[PDB]
RNA sequence: UGGGAGGUCGUCUAACGGUAGGACGGCGGACUCUGGAUCCGCUGGUGGAGGUUCGAGUCCUCCCCUCCCAGCCA
């Protein structure tokens, strides 16, 4: 009888902040077996949308998040859109006027900033007319409280609130009311929403049992929020789990930070969502406001890169070019398994291991202003790239060791200083002062291809 | 202000009432080369006050701040 859902909102796109949300009800309901919904909050005809209402589910699918029933998909006890259920909360709506729960208001239309009365009856002779109608639920006194299963006893003073409306002019629910309903028509054993609710849950509670039904269990979380401290949603940056797809970050290495940002780790901080499953703290997570960190993502999201399989990484390497724009030149495929088993312990993004790994695919490659500046327009430059293109001339063999060798033999050999040495041969077959092992480059790029690299630098150096 | 929720290094997080520790960042070494990366190291916090105590992040009280609900937003 374990039924969580996550009730989304089509406004531009999502960000962890959501997402980590929705990680926590995705884990619980593989965790006891229970189902998993997906409904979307749409009731807001003002920010109503589809494109941002569907950048949703691409991303949380990409998170790793399946969901049983949804409007992508199939669903019985559908539909699943806070819009395409206009037929329900309709007669719900007006059977609490019959309790004397809830009145029809009526507005005075000369004035869209003004209202007249108070009353059960239809105002047929004014909603047909043009004064807008809407439908408050009456607050009683008395104290509306619930055991939240991670703040605990919530208890609030009805008196305090008042009639709010629930049901929009324009023949639509408000929230509240379309919470309630759907939160028991679509029978959920456990509701876990952010925090910002739990303010709102007791307007809900008097709703369950107006209608006599049965609230199910309430549980607020911590919110991830930004550098201001307010809750996250785009101001803060860019928390959106589209862009950090973009930015080249994993995916498995973005859920072990959102169950590790808030959610603990019973050990090691790094790992994936899988084997965390028996291991998962429903109650034992976070009780404060949580900073997101990008560093500490990026940081995270670099190791992943380096625990996983070398053919598991290059996989999704491989789908971000096409998510992304440039793509990914015609190579062998054990040599770029080679460049992308040196270059992998050095970037912490996708991204930055192209960016990287591009001079040992293309040659077209250019040469940073430092190497240069630096370096290669050192006078004494240019000497030394001549034994360099003659010692690799004569090594029959090209490896690490031998290729290890010429180098401190040159360094040394009053041709010039230490790192000056291998700034130059660096820099002259990567075009960059940052690349992996220079024993690793060198070798990787077989011999040709370094002597090549070798030539292009000195027919360079003439300015 | 009304009502809720929460305060520990800059950030995320440990501490039977009894050592304020561990990580990310940052700063520094090392890697008989570069450094985003790799091992370690280094400072850095109890939101601020009174009191109960041999002693309090931990217990009581006052003060301060932060976020949410006080929308025909969600
Ligand atoms: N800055 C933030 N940090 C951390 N969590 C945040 C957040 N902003 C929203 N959330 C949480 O993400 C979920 C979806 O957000 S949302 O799309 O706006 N939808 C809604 O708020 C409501 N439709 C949810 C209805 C309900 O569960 O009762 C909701 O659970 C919401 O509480």
């Amino acid at each position: 009888l374990v039924r969580v859902r996550f009730a989304p909102s089509p406004t531009g796109h999502l960000h962890v902040g959501g997402a980590r949300t929705a990680l926590f009800n995705w884990m619980f309901a593989r965790k006891e077996g229970g189902k998993f919904i997906l409904r979307i909050e749409d009731t807001d005809t003002e920010r109503s949308s589809r494109e941002y209402e569907q950048q949703i589910l691409e991303s949380l699918r990409w998170c790793g998040l399946d969901w049983d029933e949804g409007p992508d998909i199939g669903g019985d006890f559908g539909p699943y859109r806070q819009s395409e259920r206009l037929e329900i909360y309709r007669e719900y709506a007006e059977k609490l006027v019959e309790d004397k729960r809830a009145y029809y208001v009526v507005y005075d239309k000369e004035d869209p900033s003004k209202e007249l009365f108070t009353t059960y009856e239809y105002p047929h002779e004014y909603k047909e007319k043009g004064h807008p109608v809407t439908i408050k639920f009456k607050v009683l006194p008395g104290k509306t409280s619930f055991e939240d299963l991670l703040k605990g006893y919530m208890e609030f003073d009805n008196s305090t609130l008042e009639d709010f409306i629930i049901m929009k002019s324009n023949g639509f629910p408000t929230y509240n009311f379309a919470v309630v309903v759907d939160d028991h028509l679509m029978r959920i054993s456990h509701v876990f929403r952010g925090e910002d609710h739990l303010s709102n849950t007791p307007k809900q509670l008097m709703i369950y049992e107006a209608f006599g039904w049965e609230a199910p269990v309430f549980m607020h979380i911590p919110l991830i929020l930004g550098s201001d401290r307010t809750p996250l949603s785009k101001r803060h940056g860019a928390t959106s789990v589209e862009h950090f797809r973009r930015e080249g970050i994993l995916s498995r290495a973005l859920m072990n930070y959102l169950a590790l940002l808030g959610w603990r780790v019973e050990g090691d901080e790094i790992f994936t969502i899988e084997e965390k499953l028996q291991s998962f703290d429903p109650k034992d997570i976070s009780n404060k406001g949580v900073i997101f960190d990008y560093q500490k993502l990026e940081w995270v999201n670099g190791k992943h890169m380096r625990r996983i399989d070398l053919e598991d990484l290059k996989r999704e390497f491989i789908e971000w070019a096409k998510y992304a724009g440039k793509e990914i030149p015609s190579v062998d495929e054990r040599y770029f398994s080679e460049t992308l088993r040196i270059c992998r312990e050095k970037v912490n993004t996708l991204s930055q291991l192209y960016d990287i790994m591009y001079p040992f695919m293309n040659d077209d490659y250019e040469y940073e202003k430092d190497y240069v500046e630096k370096f290669l327009k050192r006078e004494e430059a240019e000497r030394v790239l001549e034994e360099a293109k003659k010692a690799f001339k004569d090594l029959n063999s090209w490896n690490m060791e031998e290729i290890e060798k010429t180098l401190r033999d040159l360094s040394e050999k009053g041709l010039a200083s230490k790192k000056v040495v291998f700034q130059l041969i660096r820099g002259a077959v990567t075009g960059k002062l940052v690349t992996p092992g220079l024993f690793e480059t060198i070798e990787v790029l077989g011999k040709e291809r370094t002597l090549k690299r070798l030539e292009r630098t000195l027919q360079f150096l003439k300015k």
